[PDB]
């Protein structure tokens, strides 16, 4: 979309390395929407920073690890409390149930800014 | 410094709002050198944000609050261990003891990425 996104969107901002830390991929941006009540567990994500990296060289690595301390985090102004309020998730197995929080803002972006593993098949 | 800095430095990176939320600042990178041994403490690290601000339009402006959750961090690869370490640090007002990586690294970069609520005198 060429304007702004009108639903809750997960933003990945991955950073991708080698197994030495060189930096091989900078910080690259992509949005997808998401829908309140979804699942979102580790094998999701790291389905979407796969499909994140197709849109640079990088798209055929294989995703070895995801820094383990990355959470997904969301942060929005509460205009009834007139004040900033971020929650954070947790990336597991079980995973979370996509808060809807329409009630403070129409599209908040659930941001997942870390590094990324990566190393060819 | 035109080069990568010799020794350990405390990276500033921040966003300015007003009490509203609105951005008036994008993330601003300045680097200030340190050494081991200093304590930094919450008003030691205000003064580097106002020192920070210096370099925009903001020069005036009275730091009135930094986001609460901020820490300061550094992150670093262990050659002995091979694996990435990260380190944080609480703001506080007895603050805590620069400690000395240069076993590891001869120019840490301490990271203050935060928000802060800005506003004229």
């Amino acid at each position: 979309s060429y304007f702004e996104p009108t639903g809750p969107y997960l933003m990945v901002n991955v950073t991708g390395v080698d197994s030495k830390g060189n930096e091989l991929l900078s910080p690259h941006y992509v949005e997808f929407p998401i829908k309140p009540g979804t699942t979102l567990t580790k094998e999701k994500i790291e389905y979407y920073v796969e499909w994140a990296l197709d849109a640079t060289a990088y798209k055929e690595f294989r995703v070895v690890e995801l820094d383990p301390s990355a959470k997904i985090e969301v942060t929005y102004y509460d205009k009834n409390k007139k004040k900033e309020e971020t929650k954070s998730f947790p990336i597991t197995e079980k995973g979370f149930v996509v808060p809807d929080l329409s009630e403070h803002i129409k599209n908040p972006g659930f941001n997942l800014i870390t590094k990324v593993v990566i190393e060819k098949k």
